[PDB]
């Protein structure tokens, strides 16, 4: 139990694929447990999107503004290891970027 992520400014979309279920509040609940801060919104300060069938804007907006965009298998596995784990390791994914 540390403080491994307390660099991280993370912005958080994490959603069934279906875009029913909104589970960014679990995933922002793990973030604040090893530290980070989380923010409610995708301001200048975000270091980090956690993304999963987010939003096609914030998926641009991250790859433009070069923030670490990362899959919720990042924050997994920082947990399980206990170590801020290298983020180009777990490149998030979205079924129509190329559509
Ligand atoms: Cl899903």
């Amino acid at each position: 139990a540390a403080p491994i992520l307390k660099d991280v400014v993370a912005y958080v979309e994490v959603w069934s694929s279906n875009g029913t279920e909104n589970y960014s509040k679990t995933f922002t609940t793990q973030l604040v447990d090893m530290g980070a801060k989380v923010s409610k919104t995708f301001n200048k300060q975000v270091t980090h999107v956690i993304f999963k069938d987010g939003y096609q804007s914030t998926w641009d907006k991250a790859q433009k503004r070069g923030v670490k965009l990362v899959s919720v298998l990042w924050v997994e596995k920082c947990r399980t290891a206990g170590a801020h784990i290298d983020e180009s390791l777990f490149p998030a994914a979205n079924m129509n970027e190329h559509l």
